[PDB]
């Protein structure tokens, strides 16, 4: 699942 990627996206979205 691509949630890891996603969820560090959180960071900067």
């Amino acid at each position: 699942l691509l949630k890891k990627v996603l969820a560090l996206l959180k960071k900067v979205l």
